């Protein structure tokens, strides 16, 4: 048992909700909640920028660091670091964002960083900003996580969509 409220079971392992992942995460505090990141942590708008404003930019300041030590991430990769304010981490993975090409097979990659956590609060990854189809992008989600997932959709009519198109 969990404190996740009001989601829409899909899967064993899959559950979704019409939801602010910001607020969630400051209602939750999960144990992990899944960052939209791009290879250089430049947490700028979509979801890395609004989980970036509500810790007053301590993630971007945290996330500047890391890059000055480590370089960049790979696209369909993660790191973990702290969740601040919202979690205990924030596990940030790099989904390809299609607005610059890159490949959408790496979705699959992009979703198995989720199988290193028993439980995640999280996004679609490359939906929104990052051009993917969110319907595509719950398909991989489905089929390729296998932990516990808590999906939050912020577009009321983009998750209606989801849920009743979903098979
Ligand atoms: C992954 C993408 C595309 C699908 C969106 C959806 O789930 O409907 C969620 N996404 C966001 O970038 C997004 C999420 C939360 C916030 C935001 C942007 O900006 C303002 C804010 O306070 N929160």
């Amino acid at each position: 048992v969990n404190s996740f409220s009001g989601y829409l079971k899909l899967t064993d392992n899959v559950y979704i909700k019409n939801a602010d992942i910001v607020e969630e995460a400051k209602k939750v505090k999960p144990t992990v909640v899944v960052n939209a990141a791009n290879v250089y942590l430049k947490h700028g708008g979509g979801v890395a920028g609004a989980l970036n404003k509500a810790t007053n930019n301590a993630m971007q300041v945290e996330s500047d660091d890391y890059i000055a030590t480590n370089g960049p991430l790979k696209v369909g990769g993660s790191c973990v670091l702290s969740g601040h304010n919202l979690a205990k981490h924030c596990l940030h993975v790099v989904g390809p964002n299609v607005n610059k090409g890159e490949d959408i097979q790496l979705l699959k990659s992009a979703y198995e960083n989720f199988n290193q956590h028993e439980v995640l609060l999280a996004p679609l990854l490359s939906a929104g900003i990052f051009g993917a189809d969110p319907i595509h992008s719950l398909r991989v989600c489905v089929d390729t996580v296998r932990t516990n997932v808590y999906l939050a959709v912020f577009d009321k009519n983009l998750y209606d969509k989801l849920v009743s198109s979903f098979l």
